[PDB]
């Protein structure tokens, strides 16, 4: 099956930033034809820890910038919603509607996304056990979702730390396609970037249906997740690496 | 102020149920004049695990039932909101607006609640560290809130289990009044009731500004948190118990 | 039943140190006649993190110093063993043989202690679940132990941190007398002392059969656990406090 | 050096069993010349949960059986010690002395093992953080050890569960060769086998110096770790699989 690579800048800092990253993702989509790329970027960081941190330039501006990426590069789009009313307007551009990790249990948000007819990708809450996602998928199917993804992005492990329990990949695969979030899994809520590559190698070795990676031309200047966003120049190499490891490991992937 | 006791049935199964519980809380209110009682009940269980579980009768029916309790018994009210638009209509009756644990980082919800001018009680997310709540308080203050509470309700401890780290009480006290949720702290996400009383005794021994307890005439028949809701008949005894323990222990509560 | 207070300097830094602390413990035993005091001090810190840290002056010297405390003050004694061969010589002076937390599953060590005829107190391993202690007690009974204690000293919670799950007290009480370790529970393996008092208040409010507290005339100069040992001058006040909280809470202690 | 594969039956149920497994490991040894095989089996399960569980036939019978394996198949040997006095007699046959996870902080055991001049493999305690292993290595070096291994076997994650934090592999590599224990990492202290292969694939994808795997002709009849021991017949396939994954992934292993 075609491997999914969801990548892009964490937040829509500007339409310019989006086009710069989109240009590269487009180039890679022409090279890695066996991969289905989906451009990701949040129009709003609605859950920052601090009231003083960057949130975004609004829904309107964001959807407009994303529409530009899709129009200029012909790339599929995904962005996250935070309240039910956002599903409809976002669905006009987003091929995949993303559900934030803290909101993976909010029934109305999941239902709002499901009825748009668009694909839905739910970030597994840091408080959720792998088997607890069966009901999340059930809600989505109940709401009309026909293409569902579950994203592994780490689990609460003590204070200000997350651990990736890779047993979650084969467990969640029982009821949905599985995506591994390579950048949020190494973040320290409220010794990070150095683990992005090794853990993503682990993910494809275990087996998943895609990977999610935030990338920015200059991470140190990013207005969000400056500590975990992958330098854009490193994207091509990481992708080639995971495709290689996926290929050699693939014959051993267990059947669900 | 005086010790706060937030109690009531988990969900508004019917205003009839609210009246029955309100009557008992009213009585206790007259018996323990040194305690400030606040009647609690959710008009919607917006985060149930299963799509087939009870959610409620809607915001309108709920606010109406809560109005009936306040008018008929002169009791302060508190209920939780799940999306920003709900803050205003709920504030019409709620003296304290409650913010769900999973939603404690949603900036707009916090701001929406703070804008109503009402007091705000934020349930500490199971993924949050005690010190990470300082930023939560700051968002509310920025939003104009002046009466702010933080509620301890357990922290993710492995899968399908929560642990109460009592160190959180003195830590959170540095920036807000602290409430201990005696019923949700012992629930196993996705042997419970036997630990409610023991842990509530610990909470007052350590020191807090109030306690939160869901109570129902017949917990076994409750449509929500049936396994953890306290039988109404046992409420008086537990309240008297914590007041006695508090009276003695308060002598040793650390400053700030 | 007579409450147990196990206290003393973490390590036997010198026989002099022991006599100084013993003198105070003796004074308190004359005042708090409802408490059974047991003087504690390790002849060897066999599990320090660093090879460069203080361990002790040997078994011989330690047993001799402890015998002096018992002889001069008439106080019961307890110390921990690390290998089976130490049970016999230690049993000559120790009224209670202590089993280290990391060694709570070593069958031969538990058996060696049990056959001495002395009481045995097992520190619950940081890796052990409360219900997992039933088998620990079974081994001891199998080995002839007639007086058994289980000590709560925290559970692994993320890296370099421990949490006290107070549900462990009533659970372990099902098969043994329960002791709460007030000083090791707040240590950060490999923001500490300020939590000793509040957590011990929680322990007696929930209900336990005794408390364990390391105390040193000048903690900052201690050769071990300098961050958690309680200043000797503060011991009397803490003990009075827990006896008061125990008394008022006692009528609510659940029957096992 | 070459990739290390430590394999064998959990416990020495009989030297007969050891010979049968040794024969298969010998064969694979001749098939994969690029791999250094080490036969493992414990002469005593000194930390079983229950007093009524299988421990073994003693140190003498065990060392004799292990001798038979080395003599008959020319295979290197490894077994674990539980008390200091055992290091010397065990070193007579063991090329690698194994230190139990619960005992990774017992200074005398580590020193005793290091004194034999043999290589030492320390199982990382379920309570230890990856960086806390630096001090473990230092103890062994101080004791004269020169060939040191650290084995990843899971970390305490809530009650009766272990999680493998793969970030530990690159961290521990800073001061010792790293081995991944594929069978104990999925055991539930106090759905297991299905995760052995997936996680071992992750381990080599991330990068380690070897893998540890308990194997038995008929796991269902094993007297120890029956639920996690790999059927002997499946050993060849898994080894070939990890060698192929390692071959491809090694290109991306980070330096130090």
């Amino acid at each position: 099956e075609k491997f999914l690579v969801i990548a892009g800048p964490c937040a829509i800092e500007s339409e310019e930033l989006l086009l710069k990253v989109g240009e590269e993702i487009k180039r890679l989509s022409e090279k890695f034809k066996e991969v289905e790329f989906v451009f990701k970027s949040s129009f709003d960081k609605a859950n920052r820890s601090s009231i003083h941190s960057f949130r975004g330039h609004g829904l309107e501006y964001g959807v407009k910038a994303l529409r530009k990426v899709k129009e200029e590069f012909g790339l599929k789009i995904t962005t996250d919603i935070h309240e039910s009313w956002q599903a409809e307007p976002v669905a006009e551009v987003a091929d995949i509607i993303q559900i934030p990790a803290f909101l993976c249990r909010q029934t109305d948000l999941l239902l709002a996304a499901a009825k748009t007819g668009r694909a839905v990708n739910v970030k597994k809450g840091q408080f959720l056990a792998p088997w607890d996602t069966k009901n999340v998928v059930e809600k989505l199917k109940f709401g009309g979702a026909k293409e569902i993804y579950l994203t592994e992005r780490g689990t609460t492990f003590g204070y200000n730390n997350l651990v990736v329990d890779f047993r979650s990949l084969p467990i969640m695969k029982q009821w949905a396609k599985v995506i591994y979030d390579a950048t949020h899994s190494v973040q320290l809520p409220g010794g990070m970037r150095e683990f992005i590559f090794p853990l993503i190698r682990a993910a494809v070795a275990v087996g998943c249906d895609g990977v999610f990676m935030e990338t920015h031309p200059e991470p140190e200047k990013a207005l969000s997740d400056a500590s975990t966003q992958l330098p854009l120049s490193q994207l091509e190499g990481i992708i080639e690496a995971i495709l290689e490891i996926r290929e050699v490991a693939s014959k051993y992937y267990e059947t669900i």
